[PDB]
């Protein structure tokens, strides 16, 4: 199927960026009811629109105001850019800075981006806010856009920050569950982008992954091998998961699942698991800021 894209009139529909700063009633009117609503670790709730992977967007709502959004769908409008745009073309239209300065009240903040951050996830100012531009540095293409107001940027802290001067355990579990499903869906966006079959969610595998994330946090290590609970294979077997093949990606300390997954996409070893056509299933387990993907073939 090849559709005609002919156009003679400006499209009157609001963009994701146009929603930032507007109220939730406006978001509900323009976008409809989200698929899922789940808490974040930063005071906003995510309203997730994931039923069409080509249109994937999630909006963050705090006190009935839209404060952030993350765009992953290939067809979602992100002017002056487009999802898939080459880094050289993105830069040229608005050179990307290594330093970002802002103020709240009488305090001063200066983010210092590393050379890697400038190439993988630079920041550009937008009317009343910011856009974090997530790239796949191996293909040099724009793969996501995170819009944030000033308050959200300071909470997320995506880069090193120079400046002036309470979640319950059950809320934490809800936040972790959100990070797990976002990583899952956004991994399938990557699979689709790379012409690979999508992965099926496996709950028993996800439970194994959660246990690993918790073990790393509790026992102060970061490895595929648990000093007390063994290898990936040992863990999956213990969780009653049979498999023909397995793989694992681990991450720690990223702000959220979106950030962890972009770290994996931009690392050769982790990317190999994301792009392995042999895998059929995926369970994701998150415990605080420890994120684990367990991929399986069955
Ligand atoms: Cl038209
Ligand atoms: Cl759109
Ligand atoms: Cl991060
Ligand atoms: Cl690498």
């Amino acid at each position: 199927i090849v559709k005609k894209k002919k156009q003679v009139n400006e499209d009157s529909s609001d963009t994701v960026l146009n929603m930032i700063g507007g109220d939730s009633e406006n978001l509900l009117a323009k976008w409809g009811e989200p698929s899922r609503i789940e808490p974040s670790a930063y005071g906003y709730e995510w309203w997730v629109y994931n039923q069409d992977l080509a249109q994937y967007v999630q909006f963050g709502v705090a006190e009935r105001k839209v404060v952030t959004a993350y765009v992953a769908g290939e067809q979602v409008k992100v002017p002056p850019y487009y999802i898939n745009e080459k880094y050289e073309d993105v830069y040229k239209k608005n050179p990307l800075s290594h330093e970002i300065s802002l103020k709240r009240g009488k305090n001063s903040y200066q983010f210092e981006l590393s050379d890697t951050e400038v190439m993988e996830q630079p920041l550009v100012p937008v009317e009343d806010g910011w856009a974090q531009l997530y790239f796949d540095h191996f293909t040099h293409e724009l793969v996501g856009v995170r819009y944030m107001d000033d308050e959200t940027l300071l909470r997320q802290r995506p880069y090193q920050l120079v400046y002036s001067g309470p979640l319950t355990p059950d809320k934490m579990k809800q936040i972790e569950n959100g990070n797990m499903q976002q990583i899952f869906d956004l991994t399938n966006i990557i699979r689709s982008r790379h012409n690979l079959p999508l992965l099926a969610w496996d709950q028993q595998t996800a439970d194994v992954a959660i246990g690993h994330s918790k073990d790393m946090k509790d026992n102060n290590y970061f490895s595929h091998d648990s000093p007390t609970l063994g290898t990936l294979g040992d863990r999956l077997q213990r969780g009653k998961v049979g498999f023909q093949l397995a793989g694992e990606n681990i991450a720690a300390q990223h702000s959220d699942g979106v950030a962890a997954l972009q770290g994996w996409l931009n690392s050769e070893g982790h990317r190999k698991n994301l792009l392995n056509e042999q895998f059929t299933g995926l369970g994701v387990g998150v415990y605080d800021k420890f994120y684990t993907q367990n991929f399986i073939r069955k």
